[PDB]
């Protein structure tokens, strides 16, 4: 009843173009089987949401990754939020919400606006920029390491490290077992880093270990949560403002409503999450036999859940291949659904508004004028390098 597809949703042909194949994937059923890796597959809106909001079927502790924990060891340590289940989860969970939380973005704000303000008027003394390196990477590199309470040394252990843990959710591909390969410095890093003396006052780092005396977490738990937001928070801005440019510089109609309205830079950079999707799949384990969409599903089985393609579904979605800054995005995927839906969406939300409010009000036209190169990764989807030519206004 299940149809099987070859399709291999982790190949660079995947990567290079992937809606296609979504869309096969979605027309083929609401559940499929994904021979290549023997998983089930879930690509529409419906499953996918219905998916994330049964964690105690499709549950998180056996691995977010191809890898199922109760067969093989996990690369590193769990992930004490993103690798458990309620009521483990509960309270690591409540921890990072409050240091992550609207009194914590009060805080940064105005810092947040005026590094996205400086970079746009530095780039634009440049006119000609790499839209990656030079913005999307470049701003979050230079708000998030200090907002962390990071020291200045080893910073450029902060994007690999985080591309290996991406990629490590792929199933064993050359990504995947490259990756790991090359692992062993930046691990050292991050964990050292995860410390408590080693985290600035203030940071989000040092405030993670500050609540370790409320009864919800213990000090021992500490390091591994600021782990979380070391591999967790970066990359996928990255990849999210990226994104933004990226659909400013291919949709210019989008970019000059956002000119005249500079207050739809949250919305702009919403739907640019929503159109892109930085985080494109993730697995759920099934703790028991369910029927999901009149399929049945064994016990110990893994689903892959097309975040990326439920996000672009014509069932849930009118025009979901436009780019529109005033679609209503309430719903999407991006950044999840239910207990584990992403903790840290107020960091990412506020940086992408920041830095599309500073484009809307200083940038007349954004025009790609070089090769655009795609960045390959097991789960996030972004590019390599964008080329643009930025007007001033
Ligand atoms: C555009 C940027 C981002 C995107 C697209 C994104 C995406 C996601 C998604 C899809 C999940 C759900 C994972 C699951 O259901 O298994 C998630 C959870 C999470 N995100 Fe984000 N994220 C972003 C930014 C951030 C930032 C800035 C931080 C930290 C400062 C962060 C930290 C986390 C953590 C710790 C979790 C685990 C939450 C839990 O399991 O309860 N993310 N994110
Ligand atoms: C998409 S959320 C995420 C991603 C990578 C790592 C972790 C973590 O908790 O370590 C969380
Ligand atoms: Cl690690």
């Amino acid at each position: 009843t299940i149809p099987h597809l070859a399709i291999d949703p982790f190949s660079l042909d995947f990567f290079d173009d992937p809606y296609p194949d979504q869309q096969t994937l979605r027309d083929a059923g609401p559940v499929v089987y994904l021979d290549k890796w023997n998983v089930y597959g879930v690509a529409r809106y419906a499953e996918v949401h219905a998916v994330l909001n049964d964690p105690t079927t499709f549950c998180s502790s056996r691995g977010v990754g191809l890898s199922d924990f109760k067969k093989e060891k996990p690369w590193r340590p769990p992930s004490l939020i993103l690798e458990a289940d309620p009521p483990a989860h509960t309270r690591p969970r409540a921890v990072l919400s409050k240091v992550l939380s609207p009194a914590t973005m009060k805080t940064i704000r105005d810092g947040f606006a005026a590094a996205a303000d400086a970079k746009v008027d530095e780039l634009l003394q440049r006119g000609c920029i790499d839209a990656i390196a030079d913005l999307a990477e470049a701003y979050p590199l230079s708000v998030f390491p200090d907002a962390m309470g990071l020291k200045q040394e080893g910073r450029e252990h902060l994007l690999p490290y985080a591309g290996l843990v991406f990629n490590a959710f792929g199933p064993p591909n050359e990504l995947r077992q490259t990756a790991i390969e090359r692992s062993a410095p930046h691990q050292a890093y991050v964990n050292e880093q995860c410390q408590r003396p080693n985290l600035a006052p203030g940071g989000f780092g040092a405030c993670i270990h500050a609540f370790t005396d409320t009864g919800e977490i213990t000090p021992d738990e500490a390091p591994l949560l600021v782990r979380s937001l070391l591999s967790a928070g970066l990359d996928t801005t990255v990849n999210g403002i990226g994104a933004a440019v990226y659909c400013l510089a291919r949709f210019p109609g989008e970019l000059q409503r956002l000119r005249s309205d500079p207050t739809l830079a949250r919305n702009a950079f919403e739907e640019a999450v929503r159109f892109e999707s930085p985080v494109q799949t993730f697995f759920r384990t099934t703790t028991r036999e369910v029927e999901l969409g009149g399929a049945v599903i064994g016990e110990g089985e893994k689903v892959l859940m097309f975040l990326g393609s439920a996000n672009r579904d014509p069932r849930r979605w009118s025009d979901p291949d436009l780019y529109d800054i005033t679609r209503k995005t309430s719903g999407h995927v991006g950044f999840g659904s239910g207990v584990h839906m992403c903790v840290g969406q107020l960091v990412a939300r506020l940086e992408g508004e920041v830095m599309l409010s500073a484009l809307a009000r200083k940038v007349a036209a954004i025009d790609i004028d070089g090769p655009v190169k795609r960045r390959f990764n097991n789960t996030l989807r972004g590019l390599e390098s964008l080329p643009v030519k930025l007007t001033p206004a």
